[PDB]
């Protein structure tokens, strides 16, 4: 709802890691192919997009994902706070997730590398479109805040 | 001038690369450190910046930057053409790039990491700001466009 909520995961293929971020109101999607989970990468990450977004709070549904000194140290620097009015059902986001795993597969063969393939799913997610796509939303609901 | 018009170059600092991306019109920026300088690292970064914002003609100061093959087929896939429209000056974007550069200095020992560095010094450019910011202008720009 709020414009400054985002949503980051993690998910695998292919023995590596692929961190999804979702900007909740509009769908948006930014993600990175990292070599491990560890809280250096996703300290790194949320830096990266709070340079870019209004973060102002951030959901998972891991919540280990967010303990390590480094993250809450990014959280820190960048006055990011943890997200608690979006409960956990043992799911939104994780339907967007897994709709990018299919558009992953389906690009796939087109790249070598996973990493490539990731990017031009985010490209196709975010661009697909009354009816808008997620790239316009998140621009619009941005700029009218 | 145009919407779509970003400038890419790469500047050396620490032993490492830094691959900066400036959108004309608005003075926002992206930035990576990268390993080195390579046409499979520059085309995974158009690949990036093309899924987030509508990237329609890219210009840089150094125009073998974007002659590999890797380059070229990020760019055609992604639909990304060269601009053409903004000579070479042996320059506005080469300010904004030394002013990131200042901005990295101030903020260096904050930091462990230069990468670490260079996205606070992004969030820094991006968010400081009639009067509005980059990160506040670029979206503006996007959304009336
Ligand atoms: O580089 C640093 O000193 C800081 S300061 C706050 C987070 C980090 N960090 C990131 Cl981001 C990746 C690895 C580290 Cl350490
Ligand atoms: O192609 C589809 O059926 C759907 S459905 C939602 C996204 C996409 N898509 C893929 Cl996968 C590649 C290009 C597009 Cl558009
Ligand atoms: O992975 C690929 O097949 C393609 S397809 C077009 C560019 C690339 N590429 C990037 Cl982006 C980084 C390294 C490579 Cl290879
Ligand atoms: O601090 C300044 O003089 C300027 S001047 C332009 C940007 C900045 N800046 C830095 Cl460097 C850290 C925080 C800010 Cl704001």
């Amino acid at each position: 709802s709020s414009p400054g909520i985002w949503q980051l995961d993690c998910t695998h293929l292919e023995g590596k890691v692929i961190l999804v971020a979702v900007h909740v109101a509009s769908g948006y999607i930014e993600a990175e192919v990292i070599p491990a989970e560890t809280g250096q990468e996703t300290a790194y990450f949320l830096l990266k997009l709070a340079g870019r977004w209004p973060v102002k709070t951030v959901h998972t549904d891991n919540g280990s994902n967010f303990t390590s000194t480094t993250v809450k140290a990014a959280c820190w620097w960048a006055g990011i706070k943890q997200e608690f009015g979006i409960p956990y059902n043992p799911g939104v986001i994780e339907s967007m997730n897994k709709e990018l795993k299919k558009i992953i597969g389906q690009v796939r063969d087109q790249a070598e590398h996973l990493k490539t393939a990731v990017q031009m799913a985010v490209f196709i997610h975010n661009k697909k479109r009354g009816g808008y796509s997620a790239g316009e939303r998140i621009v619009d609901i941005i700029a009218t805040d």
